[PDB]
């Protein structure tokens, strides 16, 4: 009467470009478990969560993001004022996490997760640990090893919807954004920049590797590597901006479940529509001649425009222009099997505990780009 019990149920695992196309239009639920404050200690989860003003995640708010249209949520946390001497990820910070995935792919929506204020810009008290720097790399690859071993163990019996994300935007030790070695002097640093893209692949492999070597479902499971500062390499203002792209190295061994990310934040103030849209394409041909075109699939993981930070928005001040620029975005995007993960808005602050949008506009315009008829 026992017998079921040694029933084998085998999960199959899609291939990344699959699974990108399966992820239809995404959301970030950016400034959550990402949030870090360098100049405090934590002895909750609850204080990392909401140290940038966001509250704690309910899973109500991912039943209402699939009910719009969404499926697939990258959850972007941040790891380092969670790890120990060791590097030891502390077991409430890993059950915290492992929670909000739960309230992801219960609505049976892709999540991604990955290591992000890792990575970035120092800024006062802040300096990332993660750099693309190949010294760096050296020093810091066996804590990385050990941090992706510990998030794979985690989230190993997990099927096909949960994807690992291998870092978020890795600069060099200049904090250069647009190529490596940007911010030099001249603009250039060939030592700099031949460094950092050794280290930004050295990462990616210590991420597959790591990834893989726990066994089990992570042998097969969907995994994404970004390029240099999550740089797209559009644009032609400077001979080095397609670097990022072309320098980037698919680790040994993978082929069918890894795929490639980068970040997109175009600018549409000041432009006709009809150059935001060859804008786009520009982008998206970048993409497809370096990745989709050979085979490997592509996730622009956070996008909107390059005023979503400013005191003023496109979405306050030319709304019109960012909507027809959303609609030919994830249209374009959607031609190539590329997804697309809109950062923040949408749902924000104390509306999502409700939930509600707050940009139910922007929200419904987004999914009805890549769903409506
Ligand atoms: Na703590």
């Amino acid at each position: 009467h026992h017998h079921h019990h040694e029933n084998l149920y085998f999960q199959s695992f899609e291939t990344a470009t699959n699974a990108v196309k399966n992820m239809g239009v995404g959301w970030n639920l950016g400034n959550t478990l990402d949030a870090n404050d360098a100049t405090k200690t934590w002895t909750t989860t609850v204080q990392h969560e909401t140290c940038w003003g966001q509250p704690v995640t309910k899973p109500e708010l991912f039943k209402m993001m699939k009910e719009a249209g969404f499926g697939a949520i990258r959850v972007p946390v941040t790891w380092y004022q969670e790890m120990d001497a060791n590097g030891k990820v502390n077991e409430a910070w890993m059950k915290r996490v492992k929670e909000v995935v739960d309230y992801v792919v219960a609505q049976d929506m892709y999540c991604i997760i990955n290591v992000h204020h890792d990575t970035g810009a120092d800024k006062d008290a802040f300096k990332s640990w993660i750099k693309a720097d190949e010294a760096n790399y050296n020093q810091n690859k066996a804590k990385y090893e050990y941090l992706w071993r510990q998030i794979a163990e985690a989230f190993k019996d997990y099927g096909d919807k949960v994807l690992f994300e291998s870092y978020n935007e890795m600069l060099d030790k200049l904090n250069s954004w647009c190529f490596a070695s940007f911010a030099a002097s001249g603009q250039y640093d060939a030592t700099v920049a031949t460094s950092a893209y050794n280290a930004i692949n050295g990462y990616a492999r210590s991420f597959v590797n790591a990834v893989r070597g726990t066994g089990g479902n992570n042998v097969r499971r969907n995994l994404i590597v970004n390029t240099y500062a999550a740089a797209n390499g559009s644009g032609n203002w400077n001979a080095h901006l397609k670097d990022p792209l072309s320098k980037l190295v698919i680790p040994q061994g993978e082929r069918d479940h890894i795929a490639v990310q980068v970040h997109a934040y175009p600018t549409i103030a000041g432009k006709t529509i009809s150059a935001i849209r060859t804008d786009t394409r520009d982008l998206m041909n970048g993409l497809n001649t370096y990745f989709v075109s050979k085979g490997i699939p592509v996730i622009i993981g956070e996008w909107s425009t390059s005023n979503v930070d400013a005191k003023e928005t496109d979405y306050d001040a030319r709304k019109s222009l960012m909507f027809q620029f959303v609609d030919d975005f994830v249209a374009q995007a959607k031609a190539l099997g590329i997804a697309t993960f809109y950062w923040m808005g949408l749902s924000d602050g104390a509306s999502r505990t409700m939930p509600s949008f707050n940009q139910a506009d922007l929200a419904e315009r987004i999914a009805k780009a890549y769903h409506g008829v």
